[PDB]
């Protein structure tokens, strides 16, 4: 009856989703230079996301032992799972103890890993949950899934984050706590949800919807195996400028495309297939800039800035968009078209980062650039 008010709750519930990796992400500088590990902490957070696709199959394995039990369980375990992990982790992510006679960070890194098994069970548990209300409530999903990337590279700006050695404004402690704030607010948003909402075959094994399965697939292993791990190798050599405004408005790219989907949205198969060519095209070329990351063309010329800006502008607001418009289209389906939709997803996702762990982590194939220098 009150639909402003229901977007909002929709957005904010959305909004409390992946926000406590893509914080731990952005505040990576900020750790690496205490840990014992250095710059290695990128690889083992990769994989330990990787790994945190367990959370799938203790929601099924509860679904399945557990028949016609409630749905929002499995909700509210997720939520207080995120917000004790982000509590325990502003208090207690500089301890170090001697594993395999190395000092190692066992606090980080475990719940680093808890913190991941919760964001991942959170598609499966809340993308579904959806099919309670018509489907112009899934734009405001996305839209706040997106915010819960865009609002955590905002607070690492605030803070200082990648300034060059200058000492922040705050410390990690603050930021972790911030996270926790959000949680909070996400988790009080969902149960103003519940008082809102009332009291309470043929299509898996088709050709078209399996044409939607696959794009999911291909442009979340793209989005989320392979950007994050090339992200510096491409943006670096153009300075800091550079790489602060790849950053923020890569972030920024997601809210506003769903904002254009909420303006006009694409119903048919190959118009998505022609967004998604048009976004693998940007999502290739910025590999072969990291590929040359020593000393890629046009460097240090006012062109490659905005080169390598619109690169990453263009690629990841057209991949949010496909997103959109493929899961809105499988919307008709239920609640099992629905869950159809977020095991694509993570299955993509895993298949990215397990395709991109040998290049990075085995072979050293990227290489770095020095500071202050021009090889
Ligand atoms: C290392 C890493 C892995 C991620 N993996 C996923 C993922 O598997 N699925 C997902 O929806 N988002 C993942 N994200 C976040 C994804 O970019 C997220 O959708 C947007 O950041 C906010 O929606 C990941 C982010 C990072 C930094
Ligand atoms: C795996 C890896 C990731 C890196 N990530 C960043 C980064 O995110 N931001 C940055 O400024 N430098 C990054 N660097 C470069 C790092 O800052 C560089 O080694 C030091 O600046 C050298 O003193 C990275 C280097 C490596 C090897």
């Amino acid at each position: 009856a009150r639909p402003v008010l229901t977007h909002l709750l929709v957005a904010l519930f959305g909004m409390g989703s992946w926000a406590a990796v893509n914080g731990i992400w952005v505040e990576l500088p900020v750790v690496v230079k205490e840990l014992p590990e250095g710059w290695s902490l990128p690889s083992y957070v990769s994989v330990l996301v990787a790994l945190g696709n367990l959370g799938l199959l203790v929601v099924t394995l509860w679904r399945r032992l557990a028949p016609g039990k409630d749905e929002q369980v499995p909700i509210r375990v997720v939520q207080v799972l995120g917000m004790v992990g982000t509590a325990l982790l502003a208090s207690l992510w500089h301890h170090v103890a001697p594993v395999a006679g190395q000092l190692h960070s066992v606090a980080f890194l475990a719940l680093a890993f808890v913190l991941a098994l919760a964001c991942c069970a959170s598609n499966v548990t809340f993308l579904p949950f959806l099919s309670h209300l018509p489907p112009r409530f899934l734009r405001s999903f996305f839209l706040g899934q997106g915010l819960s990337a865009l609002l955590p590279c905002v607070l690492a700006l605030v803070q200082g984050v990648g300034r060059l050695d200058f000492l922040e404004r705050f410390p990690a402690s603050t930021f972790f706590w911030a996270l926790t704030a959000l949680l909070v607010a996400s988790a009080a948003a969902f149960q103003g949800l519940l008082l809102l909402l009332p009291p309470p075959a043929y299509q898996l094994l088709s050709a078209r919807s399996a044409c939607l399965l696959g794009l999911l697939a291909a442009t979340n292993a793209l989005t989320n195996g392979v950007l994050p791990a090339v992200q510096s190798f491409s943006c670096l050599p153009y300075g800091r400028l550079a790489y602060h405004l790849a950053v923020v408005l890569g972030s920024a790219a997601n809210p506003l495309a769903c904002f254009l989907a909420m303006g006009v949205l694409c119903r048919s198969l190959a118009g998505l297939g022609g967004l998604s060519l048009l976004g693998v095209f940007c999502g290739g070329y910025l590999m072969a800039l990291a590929v040359l990351s020593p000393c890629p063309p046009l460097v240090g010329t006012s062109a490659g800035v905005v080169l390598v800006v619109l690169s990453w502008v263009l690629c990841l607001g057209v991949f949010s968009y496909v997103k959109v418009a493929a899961s809105s289209l499988l919307h008709g389906g239920g609640r099992p078209a629905l869950l159809a939709a977020g095991v694509a997803i993570q299955v993509g996702s895993l298949l990215g980062a397990v395709a991109m762990f040998p290049p990075t982590s085995i072979y050293h194939v990227f290489h770095s650039r020095k500071d202050c220098a021009d090889p």
